[PDB]
């Protein structure tokens, strides 16, 4: 395959990242994941408003437009020809001597992107997944998509070997979000998920399904649940880029209702279908 | 130079970091920094016991014993003919493809070890330095010596933009640590500090400073002083391995006393220079 490397597309073999990368040594960078549907990128505009606004949270400063960067994303998909997976890119602040501080603006920031083939995860969507509760031990600015991502790796390797899909995070038992997804409950019909602050990503997919409960009349509530609401809830999901709308049927051993997926989420997930890239 | 590459030293330009290296898409690793005193190691079982314990807590195995990677240390320091400065090494939990829980355990970690030359901080042990407060937002596990840096990055670049040394950081008004140093108040001949739980770095200077001050006969108590506490302490230090002691004489514009370095922090400052190697 090939791989973005700044400006270039670069066969995957010739890409070397310096061990002075502040990625590397710090975690110092953004990222974003963008679901491709049938050769067709969805939702790019706001993952690219999104990485833009997660770099300028950190004060990295992107040396491209986001017309180019538009342009080299397409550019990748096509020289790999990519059908139905995602883009994964990151911008790092640099290679420089090792310190904490910024180094001279004088440093270029590091942009690596690429492609990955991967089904949408219908077998999920249809059937539900189970979940699991595990404190939320990670910094106070969630809120930026940045590299630092081990206290979500360690809840995801934990929900793992519970042989669940997702560990559903919580600050002193107020349900924040997902190890990589947002969390939605819902409860007489009214949608709720935590509102976003510095507590939580502000999901692409959240935002999306934000406007389907809109577009069908399901009032929505952004106001934070505990665990043992959530566990009281009528319905519950998360999503991602590459998740979707999927339905969270079990928390630890304790059934969601019946432990089927709710006529709610069903709804959400036939508008949602109505905004995603079709072959045809 | 050369670079210590998993268990090889080989020239700095033969070093291949991969895109999909963990410590490079999660900060998924941790490291250590050694002085070296006129090519003589300082502490260095202490900070590879400490490196083994911080791969322990994230579940990294490092793939061989503590006495082949003293081996390699006291190689790559001789290779490099280092005299004063340090070495920095890290181990992140390997390359593979990109997703949040562990990989299976047919991966190998990346280890990466290099040094530089960097004389002893002369005029700030003399003189002392400015440091100004900075609320702590980092992650709840700051026990572990992760590359999961960013909130210590921001820290620290608001304290140079302020023109201070250091940021002292705090969670509930309560002095933790600094962005990348332990930190120490005297108040009437008595030593405090906070306990090492998960909300600091058990330092390897700030082991050694509470044995000089045993060795002294000056009463040391490890209760966490706040912001307030800390402007009222007769003498205020940071400690790192690279820092040593370093008298802070003013925080945000305020003197620690008479903006004097204290005789107490001379006493340890003495005490402390009797620990470390000298062929002369
Ligand atoms: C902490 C946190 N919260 C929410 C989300 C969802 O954000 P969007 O992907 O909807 O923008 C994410 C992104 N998760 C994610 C993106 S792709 C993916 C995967 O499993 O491949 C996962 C996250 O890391
Ligand atoms: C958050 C945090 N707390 C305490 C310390 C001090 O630990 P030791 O270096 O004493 O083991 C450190 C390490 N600091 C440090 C080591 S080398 C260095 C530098 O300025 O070069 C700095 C840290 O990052």
């Amino acid at each position: 395959g090939y791989t973005l490397w700044n400006d270039q597309i670069v066969k995957d073999e010739e890409v070397k990242i310096d061990k002075e990368d502040r990625g590397y040594q710090f975690g110092d960078g953004v990222y974003e994941v963008v679901k491709v549907y049938n050769g067709e990128m969805f939702t790019v505009n706001e993952h690219i408003d999104r990485l833009y606004a997660s770099a300028e949270k950190i004060r990295i400063t992107i040396p491209y437009t986001k017309d180019k960067f538009h342009q080299l994303l397409h550019e990748l998909v096509e020289k790999n020809e990519l059908n139905t997976g995602h883009i994964y890119f990151q911008v790092t602040r640099g290679t420089s001597p090792r310190a904490h501080q910024f180094p001279e603006n004088t440093v270029k920031p590091v942009i690596i992107g690429y492609t990955k083939e991967n089904p949408r995860p219908l077998e999920n969507l249809e059937k539900g997944v189970k979940a699991t509760f595990v404190e939320d031990i990670r910094w106070l600015r969630c809120d930026i998509k940045s590299l630092n991502l081990l206290g979500a790796v360690l809840a995801k390797q934990e929900a793992h070997e519970k042989g669940c899909y997702e560990a559903i995070l919580h600050r002193n038992n107020t349900v924040t979000e997902g190890s990589s997804s947002n969390v939605f409950g819902i409860k007489d019909g009214i949608l709720y998920t935590h509102p976003a602050n510095n507590m939580i990503l502000k999901g692409i997919t959240r935002d999306v399904v934000i406007a389907c409960a809109n577009e069908i009349n399901m009032p929505v509530k952004e106001i934070p649940f505990t665990t043992h609401e959530a566990l009281k809830m009528d319905e519950l999901f998360v999503t991602s880029t590459t998740s979707e709308i999927t339905p969270v049927i079990e928390i630890d051993g304790k059934l969601i209702r019946d432990g089927k997926v709710g006529e709610w989420t069903r709804k959400l997930q036939k508008q949602f279908e109505t905004k995603i890239p079709k072959p045809l």
